[PDB]
């Protein structure tokens, strides 16, 4: 049966020789993968010049609309992804934590892009950095959308999330993207493709699909492409060396394996709620997807009085697993994918085993059986720090090693002797070890969870990366980042540092920015609706002279009866040299300048950004308000029966007779619009 | 004469083939370099074991001030650096911005890593990330530094400067340093690690210097390292396929050549200042440290129209420079560095020539002379769209070739097709040109000057990379990022999501999370100095029942006569349903309920960080405030007269009746310190 | 007008009350001297108030 990649915006299929998709809990071959005799420079010339275009005039406010609505589609036909699923021999829970976290992953960068993310096609990432004297010369920061592909190449763990958290950031960064999906599990990849290009949610040439090898496809990438890799770091090792990708000096962002540690504190004792907690969460981690995740916990280090408590807890949870067929009941732990996969597990278990231990069933695997079965394998290292072999192999399945430590200073140096890890734990209930965990040990893990009895009540787990958090670590890791929040749709967009004036920064930007020139057209800019709102609306309001009456109503009515304000004698012996006026009286007085009091598009007040009191402000001196306009950035209104509307930035200068700026800040304002969608 | 490598302490010197270090103006080798037989893993070793652990258990403060103090040292001593400087040809003004910007990135990093890093070893750049619905399970991302050594391959270029701007954040990074000069011009690198190792300020092993060839130090570099380049594109994508590099997956931010656009805009008429400013900018940008910067402008893209006049322009301006020897007055262009470079940037000028055109003296230079004189060169290509040779070839010395656009849709395709560049430059005064200019040349370059008359009075200009931002465009450039303000000190840390409860997020941070636990200690946290403030120290205030009389009198008082505040009618028809209370009232009863009235520790009020409001707060409706310290951050007391003083952060819960959060935000307090370090 | 005021709040007499019923909170009548002076110290208009004060135990 035929598996169709998606190239040059027509499903087309390859022509050749062959990798053919075994069923994981039987071992039939119901698909087979090909992608020979497929135009690679072809579907990347179609996803450069149409689909990379097509995003890119898009603003990120529309592409972030674009991945809920995909998400959407997505969470309503997921019961196909099941069926498909299930072929994986995966259970129903990891089942549901793959396709449920891979569509979650479109939510919370959906949710991200509309609240983060401008309504341009431009981001600006910083405020702004006064490189002049005088002030009519700057610069700030520019993200712009790269002109090119992003080739993703998966793994097989996670058909569903691994290519769904690549592919979020890609389209919310603006960039076209290929996925070459592992062959062992490319239906569900297909799957999701389809479910995507069978929609008219996002435009054509905006995806691709690669079922099969291909080879022709990195020789041919340009300077503004990027490659994200996920799988073992002896390909990715092969694929970052690879001739085009260093000539034309291409971002590869490799991540890799890893051996996860999970080290155990000394103050637990097994008599606390600490050590079941500990052993729930090792077993969890192990048994979840078969431990088929790059973050498995695959090193457990306990203390050495521990050792025989810990390994006599683990076996009697471990021995209630049941490995079988997730379709029958009472299975708890499902199958691996292929019978190669098991080989290449067993043979890692016995090189794991030429200078290890035994606790459970370990290389005791049968490999004459039609399914895709390991059993759940506890192993021992009593010369934890004499064997390299322990830190530098990872048996990609239910396998997790474990070893004594030394009073919190051998378990810092084995739980870093992995070479640069993906995940670790640290399981204790004093908050200053896990201050020496974390200043020793964050080094070489990407991210580390201290689990305690608060944080185990509502915890995701070990093997959760979540898309808000920086899933990736150094050294054996990949050293590559991803899911960072925003930090991950930066590698998919080109850092530029425009400088220039201010006025025009401020056009380039498509905000106001400090030293612009405004735009003062006789009526008010709260009386404006957002539609007609631009960045540069300024307002230079009417003067109010600050007086020592100013002072004490504030002082009575606020309740601040600081000593620089109340004082006459303590003032003078104060940083000011006399009585100065309360920072958040000019604060208010400045909102008594500018706020019309009328009816009009502005709603609410909806916060303020950053304030800065430069100057104090004394009795006698008359304080004028500088009130521009300076993002605007419009809402999505949640539902219909919500009144459109967007949240307008201002930039408020207060100012003095001398024209120096005390106090200059920055209000957020819910402003209505004109028109909405709903 | 030996040119003395620092390895392990110890001004050691190497045993073999030795290249030799010609004169610039004058031709003779009055310095030979070798570094063979120097034990490079022994010097990695005592970094690693030595220089590592004394600058990680510094603070940030520390660090910047550390940064400071060399600052001051090496500003002291600057004549002999110019006295160094002269042999490598370049003159006063050219040594100047060498010199003075490698300690200004000193003094810029100081003022940075004073200013905006924390008073701990290690550093939480996200507020954080409430990962539950109940609060016990947090994660928030930290900055630890890296346990190893930070390689610097540097060009030969800017010894002091392009040392000590990647000097600047790998020390403020926690990492000592192994830098590796050029060969051609390392006198002036070592004079900058003597001046440096020779004062007391920065610990052993902080920095090491390898005059000669590194040749076994990329095959030792452990996981925790990185390695920055600076060169050419065929040094570095060969060192770029280093195996230990790609093995042990280490951060190689290469930076290499790129051909520089600088556009003059269809707008622009020779009768402007507009055009004398853009010939005035090519010329100098050209003829500064006579074309030997990587930043140069070394493709001019002009008008059709405007080709003869921007030609005859650049000839009469480029006439007047006098190419000759630094010291004798009357000279504007110093020289090269070498008879090979002044052979290599020939050879590249005959393969401009092979397909291109000739307006000045360009090919005619002497090979023979004792000096490495090259003659200011203007090239022409008719066909800019034709000839793939022009954006592929730099000729590294006064070499600049023009080349005619058609209406600013030609202009920024041949602005895109130099590979990806750095230090672009439009120079226009329409501002959609500007905007249109980045909205697709920001894809290939990492810094865009966008000059015009307004910019050019106190523009840094072309070559002039800022120490707060991005050096690095993609493609051809390197795709590496440096100097980016605190960027460039996030590539010498690892970046960790702590996951975990966050009373522990709270002792790991050393700061106060959102839920942590709080020591409420029966006395006032304003009545208490810097040092026993703890970031912890909470305060439960009493309440206020905002009333309408509140309202009445807050709105008289500020001025603020809003809506939803004095009109019930229109209060009614609003988002809020009735009449609310102010926010910035509800900001004042906060500080009324807080602040101590008494001469005290706290001094000012400095400004308030992060201002959001939650849900409306109505008359009939109580008020109370959770106080509680959350980062300390002293400051450095800069004169001997002013008070010591630290700016503690305070997190501000106030809350309603139901303890529903109105208004949390977050104020910054300039609070007095007990003992300074004077 | 132009003259700071600052306050000595000082306890001088407690003579606790009997707690009349046995619903009544137990409390004592507290007299505290009041002695309000000036920048020069000087005291301007000193006083002397009753304050009603919770006891910690009582006896009904
Ligand atoms: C209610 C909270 C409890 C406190 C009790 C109440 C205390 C008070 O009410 S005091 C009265 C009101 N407060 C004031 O007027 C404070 C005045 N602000 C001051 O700058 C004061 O002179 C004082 C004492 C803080 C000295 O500041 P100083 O050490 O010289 O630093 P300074 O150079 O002024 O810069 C301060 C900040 O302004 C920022 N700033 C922004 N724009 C500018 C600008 N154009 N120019 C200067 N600074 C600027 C700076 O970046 C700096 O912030 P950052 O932390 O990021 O570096
Ligand atoms: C001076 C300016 C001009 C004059 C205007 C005068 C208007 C007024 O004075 S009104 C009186 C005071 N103002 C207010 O009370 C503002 C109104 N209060 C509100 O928050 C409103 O319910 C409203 C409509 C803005 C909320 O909008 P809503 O669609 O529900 O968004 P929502 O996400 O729930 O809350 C808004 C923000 O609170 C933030 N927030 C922070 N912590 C929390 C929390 N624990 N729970 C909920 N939200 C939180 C959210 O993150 C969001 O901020 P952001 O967009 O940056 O992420
Ligand atoms: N973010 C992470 O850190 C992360 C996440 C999930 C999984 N992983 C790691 O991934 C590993 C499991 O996946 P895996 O076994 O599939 O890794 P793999 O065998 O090394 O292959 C990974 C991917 O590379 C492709 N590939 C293989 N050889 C290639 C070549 N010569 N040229 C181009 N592409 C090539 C494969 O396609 P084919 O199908 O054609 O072989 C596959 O899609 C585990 O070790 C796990 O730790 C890491
Ligand atoms: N930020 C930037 O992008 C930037 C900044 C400044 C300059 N540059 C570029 O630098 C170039 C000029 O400098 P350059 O001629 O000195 O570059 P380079 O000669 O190619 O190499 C620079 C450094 O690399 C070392 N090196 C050379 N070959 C090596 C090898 N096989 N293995 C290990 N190290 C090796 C050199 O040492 P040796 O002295 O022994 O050769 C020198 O220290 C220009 O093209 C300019 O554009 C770029």
């Amino acid at each position: 049966q035929q598996l169709a990649s998606f190239l040059s915006g027509t499903w087309q299929s390859g022509r050749g020789r062959s990798r053919l998709i075994h069923h994981a809990i039987s071992g039939e071959a119901l698909w087979e993968v090909t992608s020979e005799g497929l135009d690679m420079a072809a579907a990347r010339q179609f996803a450069i010049e149409k689909g990379a275009p097509a995003l890119r005039a898009m603003t990120f406010i529309e592409r972030a609309a674009m991945l809920k609505a995909v998400a959407k589609h997505l969470l309503s036909e997921k019961e196909r992804f099941y069926a498909l699923s299930a072929q994986t021999g995966a259970t129903r829970a990891d089942s549901w934590v793959d396709i449920e976290g891979g569509i979650g992953t479109l939510f919370t960068y959906a949710s991200l892009g509309s609240r983060e993310l401008p309504d341009d096609t431009l981001w600006p990432e910083d405020e702004l950095i006064p490189l002049s004297k005088e002030g009519g010369f700057a610069a700030r920061h520019l993200l712009t959308s790269k002109s090119g592909v992003a080739v993703h190449i998966n793994a097989f763990n996670f058909p569903c999330w691994g290519m769904l958290e690549k592919l979020a950031p890609t389209w919310l960064g603006g960039m076209p993207a290929i996925i070459k999906p592992a062959t062992a599990t490319a239906q569900l990849t297909q799957a999701m493709v389809k479910s995507i290009v069978d929609s008219g949610l996002v435009p054509e040439g905006a995806i691709s699909l690669i079922c099969g090898s291909a080879g022709d496809l990195l020789d041919h990438l340009d300077s503004q492409d990027v490659v994200t890799f996920t799988g073992s770091a002896a390909t990715g090792q092969m694929l970052r060396v690879q001739p085009n990708i260093v000539a034309k000096s291409i971002p590869f962002t490799m991540e890799a394996d890893s051996l996860n540690c999970c080290v155990l504190g000394e103050d637990v004792t097994p008599d606390q709620p600490e050590f079941a907690l500990f052993i729930r969460e090792v077993v969890r981690e192990m048994t979840t997807k078969a431990g088929q995740k790059c973050t498995a916990i695959r090193r457990i280090i306990v203390p050495q009085a521990l050792v025989n408590a810990v390994s006599d807890a683990l076996v009697a949870r471990l021995q209630k697993v049941v490995v079988g067929d997730p379709a029958q009941e009472g299975v708890k732990m499902g199958a691996l994918v292929n019978a190669e996969q098991r080989a290449d597990v067993q043979e890692k278990v016995n090189i794991l085993l030429a200078a290890g231990c035994e606790i459970r069933l370990g290389g005791q695997a049968d490999l004459s059986a039609a399914g895709a079965f390991f059993p759940p394998t506890l192993l021992y290292c009593p010369q934890p720090d004499e064997t390299p072999a322990v830190h530098a192999t990872e048996a990609f399945g239910p396998v997790a090693t474990l070893m004594p430590a030394q009073n919190q200073r051998h378990a810092l140096q084995l739980a870093c002797a992995g070479g640069g890890s993906l995940a670790g734990t640290l399981v204790t209930a004093d908050p200053q070890i896990a201050r020496q965990f974390i200043a020793d040990a964050a080094r070489t893990h990407g991210r580390i969870q201290i689990l305690n009895e608060e944080s185990a009540k509502e915890s995701t787990g070990h093997g959760s990366p979540l898309p808000q958090l920086v899933h990736g670590g150094p050294g054996r890791a990949g050293g590559g980042e991803e899911l960072g929040g925003l930090r991950a749709v930066k590698h998919y967009m080109q850092r530029t540092a425009v400088q220039g004036s201010p006025t025009m920064l401020a056009a380039i930007s498509k905000q106001w920015v400090r030293g612009a020139k405004v735009e003062e057209d006789r009526i008010h800019p709260f009386r404006k609706y957002f539609e007609e709102l631009q960045p540069g609306d300024s307002l230079l309001t009417p003067r109010r002279t600050m007086t020592e009456a100013d002072i004490v109503n504030f002082a009575c009515l606020s309740g601040d009866h600081f000593y620089a304000h109340m004082d006459k004698i303590a003032a003078a012996e104060s940083i000011f040299g006399e009585r100065v006026v309360h920072g958040y009286f000019v604060l208010s007085a400045a909102a008594g300048l500018f706020v019309d009091a009328g009816v009009g598009p502005v709603i609410a007040n909806y916060g303020l950004e950053s304030l800065r009191f430069i100057e104090p402000v004394k009795p006698g001196d008359t304080i004028q308000v500088r009130l521009t306009c300076k993002r605007k950035t419009l809402k999505k209104q949640r539902s219909a029966e919500e009144k459109p509307t967007g949240v307008v930035e201002w930039a408020v200068e207060v100012f003095n007779q001398h024209q120096t700026p005390v106090a200059l800040y920055s209000i957020l304002t819910l402003v209505a619009r004109q028109h909405g969608d709903f």
